[PDB]
RNA sequence: CGCGAGGGGAGCCCUAGCACAGGUGCUGCAUGGCCGUCGUCAGCUCGUGCCGUGAGGUGUUGGGUUAAGUCCCGCAACGAGCGC
C-alpha cells in the first residue's frame, strides 16, 4: 500500500537547481520540474525502515530535524508520537559536537522547572 | 658569704677595645607600594565547539536601541570572566 500512497502526493520537485549526484534517483522531467523515480524509492524505503525498525527493536533514540517551515509542526507531532528526540526549532553549533556545554541549557531549564512549580 | 671589717653582683654613667651604627649618597632601566594617564572611554579576554597548514578567525559580527559589548531579534556557535 506504501506504493501508489507515495505517488498520492509525494514525487516530484524542484527544477534547474539539483545535483548530478541526486540524478541516478532521477526518472525524468516534465514541465521543466524534475520527475523523481517513484519505483526507486520504495527500494530505497525497505531499505531505510529495515534499518529504522532495527534500531527502533534495539531501543536506540532517533533523532529528528527539519526547521524547515513545509515539515515545520510535522516534525514536532510525530516527535512526541514515539517520544523520540527531536529539534524542528532551529538547529545549533556544537548539538552533538558540543553536546557537553549544551546539555547544560537543558539543567539550566530543569533548574528553570524548579521554580516553574 | 659575717657582728663589723672587707669584698662582691644587678643597674646606670663615664673612659677603652671590638662587633656594629648611620646616609635626603647613586641607580624608578633592579624593585614593592601608591599615584597620573589614555578613560568613566566601552571596551579587554577565557572555556568548549567549528573554520584555517598556520599566524589566527568565529563568539565580540549583522539589523534595532542605548550613556554603555544596554537590551532585543537574528547568527557555527553555547556560555562565562574582569568591565557599564
Ligand atoms: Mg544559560
Ligand atoms: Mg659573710
Ligand atoms: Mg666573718
Ligand atoms: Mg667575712
Ligand atoms: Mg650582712
Ligand atoms: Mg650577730
Ligand atoms: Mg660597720
Ligand atoms: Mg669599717
Ligand atoms: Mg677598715
Ligand atoms: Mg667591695
Ligand atoms: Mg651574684
Ligand atoms: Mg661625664
Ligand atoms: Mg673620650
Ligand atoms: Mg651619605
Ligand atoms: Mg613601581
Ligand atoms: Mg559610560
Ligand atoms: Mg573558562
Ligand atoms: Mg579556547
Ligand atoms: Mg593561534
Ligand atoms: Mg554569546
Ligand atoms: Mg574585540
Ligand atoms: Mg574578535
Ligand atoms: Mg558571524
Ligand atoms: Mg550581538
Ligand atoms: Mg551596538
Ligand atoms: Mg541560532
Ligand atoms: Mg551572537
Ligand atoms: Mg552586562
Amino acid at each position: 500500500v506504501k506504493e501508489l500512497l507515495e505517488a498520492g502526493v509525494h514525487f516530484g520537485h524542484e527544477r534547474k537547481r539539483w545535483n548530478p549526484k541526486f540524478a541516478r534517483y532521477i526518472y525524468a522531467e516534465r514541465n521543466g520540474i524534475h520527475i523523481i523515480d517513484l519505483q526507486k524509492t520504495m527500494e530505497e524505503l525497505e531499505r531505510t525502515f529495515r534499518f529504522i525498525e532495527d534500531l527502533a527493536m534495539r531501543g536506540g533514540t532517533i533523532l529528528f530535524v527539519g526547521t524547515k517551515k513545509q515539515a515545520q509542526d510535522i516534525v514536532r507531532m510525530e516527535a512526541e508520537r514515539a517520544g523520540m528526540p527531536y529539534v524542528n526549532q532551529r538547529w545549533l553549533g556544537g548539538m552533538l559536537t558540543n553536546f557537553k556545554t549544551i546539555s547544560q541549557r537543558v539543567h539550566r531549564l530543569e533548574e528553570l522547572e524548579a521554580l516553574f512549580a
